[PDB]
């Protein structure tokens, strides 16, 4: 006989459930099928059994599962409660409306009591806000001295950082929908406001229309299917919008359309919201939240990430499972093109904009499913025949690429290969010389930088990910992402010589992943 | 379970599926998606177990004169389907299904392609003076000559027929039923008939046509109670072009609402937009139909319980009742925003499209009567020339009694007609109140009214005749009222001479079964009210 799975009173079950959706669902999923954390459905957990679940929740694991019991985040009774709850069938995922957001909303420092000018000595625009994935923190690193200025707690499941248009406020979002607002002008920068906007979420963005600096922030959730516009100084939740709706092509109701990347228009006072499963791109005008104007653009399903072109007018985003790039004109508020990249699973991040020597302005992306790099023409006025067409496709290090990067002041295009199965490749970066490109059909050659080897890290599984440039566009940073119980680092590459500039190492630099330069993020320079 | 005490004569899964399809397709328009009843009674298990199999089988077989079709004896459901349904109704209520593009397209039929239709009117009818009258329990509409008063044609649309609307040019007649059935009729044919049809949901009430200058006959839109959605359709073929879900957040508490019904739908005359009331979330949508792929909409926070409403006399401002909250919500359709929300001081305002007129002392006003009390309320509708009266309730006075549904006037007339359809007294419910607009002063003295004995003029005694909804002819000189009696009883339409307030003519015919809504082509196509 299989061990006995205990009762649980209504109160206990209600208590367990609140904990699950508030603190576990960001990594284990609202239906318990897993996300960064393993699936915890009862077909799996009953086999593991109570003792095993209790031990894991008490001690955590170095692969990213918090030590709930030993950290005192959960009491001994709460730990047993959760182990017992995981042996039961998955509960119905709850909604998360205004009442729930406002209960979680905290303003630690009201706007009137914050500084009126920068009170620290830091070079805010050249700071790098780095995600410490399994530590639940971000590191604020000086872009010139390479010193860790501070390490701030945001919360387990920390995902990425974004900056307000003025560069004063640092916004961080976690996979649980937790949002932290950090005031960079304080003597000792810390969280001045926080709020939770759902159970699962990935994106956040700030108002970037000139004249709307610091007015609003917007966050998108995976569950429930909604986005929220918040006050840009206090995080007060002002407008919640459901994304449930019809698919663009079959026009069938879809009960769970996740919000993916959220960007901000520089032509109009609008947020640009990708709705994944229905294939809709939303242009949301924040001029008036009560008489709310939006444009719901039929695009392509599987929208994920993307970026604005060099002129900041057009939004280019990957509909990744269908291998397409979708192009929106933010000035006219309309779809302008849909093109296949020729590769498998394009994953641009915000992508890489540059001026090709013969094609004109282009935007590039690499792929998760193959080694190709694709370029799309982005200049309807000056290069009409090249506009929104794939002009070239060439191989980089290998499949498993996540991020491509460049900067106006650099002649090089950097491509990672983070998820490649071969350590030599996943620990390296491909670099192309833009000035040597000809678009004559021949594959441009690349130099291979041994980033992980340069950091002196071989133990564990160090994966190199995401180039990020400093404010001047002279140095590019890469994360050497190793396990929490392993040695990690950040490698700074001298852009002009393509030589190692510096290796950042520190006991607090745990699982570093996303890196965001204040100036480059606030101005959308990529 | 079937052999257990509490147990019911099961249907295999497949039999259940067939019954469930019949239920949602043919019964839910009147009995409700959760079987809680609408026009038809609740059919939930609590009640149906006490009727028992044989009662249900006979009720579904024979029907009744209250509006329930005789599915069995008409041949509409074969012998076995009746039993299936009777068995089905004893079971727990199924989860209401979605109704997307695939299901709409399966129901979409184009009987006469546009290429094959007339290029000019091929009958000799006076189309703009025609009246389209809903024959409720007959599942038909009657097309009636507005001057000779003869029934030109009786057309089958479907059980649960609700109301009629006209395309902007007056050529196409659109009718919607409570089951979401949409019929398009071409009034230019020698013998006008349905040229296209489609189904847009399981439960629905509204339909409307594009009225922006330049977009005449381009689009039609239908709104549903279930599923919670509206659909924009091609104005000539009924092809479903865009389906939009109305599921979303309430305007005030900002909490998700899984089933926000679509109530009235009107059309802007200032922008190429449809005006959609979303009842439970309290949102009014301004939907721009110039580009359905890059869809522009304005989601206006208003007040919950939005139901019916109309445009002011200038056609710029939408005025709609949030009925359970006793409020009028006013939207500026030129600027696309909320401009006011006001309490009428009455209970449950039910304006229909309302009544616009020029009050001698207040200026332009729009009026509504109420279901819950005898009051008539007036709101100022001219912010430009009468800014101190604009969007203010300027007067409130009594008409015949509570239970009023429709109030009506016309630019060519000085009278304001008010019905009292649901009043418990037959004496009141068979009459209509009429106020002289020219004698109104606005000093706080209730305007007096003349009582027209509309049911008595009809010369009907049997059943329980109720008078509903004034509708004028094209020239604004005669106003029609429906004398709604039961299906197996005699009904009529009464035509009143506006200038003398005397009986003009009584329309009676064997085919005139339960006449309710009446829509004059010209006054509907132009929004004259
Ligand atoms: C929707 C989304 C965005 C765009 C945010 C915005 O527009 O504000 C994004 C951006 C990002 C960006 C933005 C980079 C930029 O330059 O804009 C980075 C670095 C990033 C690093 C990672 N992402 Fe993130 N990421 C997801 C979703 C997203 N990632 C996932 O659904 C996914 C695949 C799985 C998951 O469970 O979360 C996932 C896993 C990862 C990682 O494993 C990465 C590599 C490392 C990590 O920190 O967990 N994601
Ligand atoms: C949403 C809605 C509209 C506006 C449509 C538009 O904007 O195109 C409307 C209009 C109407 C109009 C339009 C009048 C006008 O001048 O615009 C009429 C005459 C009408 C006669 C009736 N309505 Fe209708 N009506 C409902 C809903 C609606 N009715 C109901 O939810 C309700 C209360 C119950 C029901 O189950 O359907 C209902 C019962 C009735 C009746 O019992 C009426 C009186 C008679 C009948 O035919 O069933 N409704
Ligand atoms: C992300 C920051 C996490 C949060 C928040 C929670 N969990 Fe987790 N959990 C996470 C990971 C990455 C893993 C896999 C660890 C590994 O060593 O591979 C886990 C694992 C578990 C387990 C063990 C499951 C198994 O071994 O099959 C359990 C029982 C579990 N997690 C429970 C749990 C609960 C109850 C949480 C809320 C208190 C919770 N986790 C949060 C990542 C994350
Ligand atoms: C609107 C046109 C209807 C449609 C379509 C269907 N029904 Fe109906 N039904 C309707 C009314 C107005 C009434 C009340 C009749 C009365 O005399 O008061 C009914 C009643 C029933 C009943 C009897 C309930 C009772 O007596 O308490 C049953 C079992 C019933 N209806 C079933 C039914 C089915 C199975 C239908 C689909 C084929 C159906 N109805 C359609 C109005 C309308």
């Amino acid at each position: 006989a299989p061990e006995g799975v205990s009762a649980l009173s209504d109160a206990q079950y209600n208590e367990a459930n609140k904990i699950y959706f508030e603190r576990c669902a960001g990594c284990h999923g609202v239906l318990r099928k897993g996300a960064t954390g393993k699936a915890l459905t009862p077909d799996l957990t009953r086999d593991l059994g109570f003792d095993y679940l209790q031990s894991f929740i008490t001690y955590g694991s170095p692969a990213g599962m918090p030590n709930w019991g030993t950290s005192g985040e959960l009491s001994a009774e709460q730990v047993d409660l959760m182990a017992n709850y995981l042996l039961l069938d998955p509960a119905a995922p709850p909604e998360f409306g205004m009442k729930e957001m406002r209960e979680s909303w905290k303003v630690h420092v009201a706007p009137e009591d914050r500084p009126t000018q920068q009170e620290n000595d830091w070079d805010l625009e050249n700071l790098f806000s780095v995600t410490l994935r399994d530590a639940g923190q971000i590191a604020l690193i000086d872009g010139a001295t390479y010193e860790i200025k501070s390490v701030l707690d945001t919360g387990y499941a920390v995902h990425i950082s974004r900056l307000s248009a003025s560069g004063r406020y640092l916004f961080v979002i976690g996979r649980d929908g937790k949002v932290n607002m950090i005031d960079l002008w304080m003597k000792e920068p810390t969280t001045v406001a926080e709020i939770k906007i759902g159970s699962e979420a990935r994106s956040i963005e700030t108002s970037k229309m000139e004249g709307w600096e610091d007015k609003y922030a917007i966050a998108g959730a995976y569950w429930p299917p909604q986005y929220v516009i918040m006050d840009g100084e206090t995080l007060e939740p002002k407008k919640i919008q459901s994304t449930r709706g019809m698919t663009y092509d079959e026009q069938e109701y879809h009960p769970e359309p996740r919000v993916a990347a959220i960007l901000a228009s520089h032509y109009r006072p609008e947020f640009i919201v990708n709705v994944k499963e229905t294939g809709k791109i939303l242009l949301v005008d924040y001029t008036d939240l009560d008489n709310l104007k939006t444009t719901e653009i039929s695009a392509e399903r599987f929208l994920h990430d993307g970026g604005l072109d060099g002129s900041h007018r057009y939004f280019i985003t990957a509909a990744n499972a269908r291998n397409k790039l979708v192009v929106i004109d933010t000035k006219e508020g309309k779809l302008v093109a849909i093109e296949d990249t020729g590769g498998q699973t394009p994953h641009p991040g915000r992508g890489a904009n540059f001026v090709h020597p013969t094609f004109g302005p282009v935007w590039a992306t690499s792929h998760m499913g193959d080694d190709s790099v694709a370029l799309i023409g982005t200049d309807p006025e000056g290069h009409p025949d090249n506009a929104w067409k794939i002009l070239d496709s060439f191989p980089a290090l290998g499949g498993g690429s996540l991020f491509i990067k460049t900067h106006p002041n650099s002649q090089y295009l950097y491509v990672d290969a983070t998820l490649n199965p071969e350590a030599e490749i996943s620990g390296s970066v491909a670099v192309f010389d833009i000035k040597a490109m000809t678009g004559d059909g021949s594959d441009p050659e690349f130099k291979t930088l041994p980033i992980a080897e340069w950091a002196g890290i071989t133990e564990g599984q160090p994966r190199v990910v995401q180039g990020e440039f400093n404010k001047d566009g002279t140095e590019v940073w890469f994360s050497v992402w190793n396990g929490k119980d392993q040695e990690s680092a950040l490698v700074v590459v001298d852009d002009k010589t393509l030589e190692l500039k510096h290796v950042i190492k520190d006991e607090r630099l745990v699982t570093p992943t996303g890196k965001f330069n204040v100036y480059n993020t606030m101005t959308d320079t990529y």
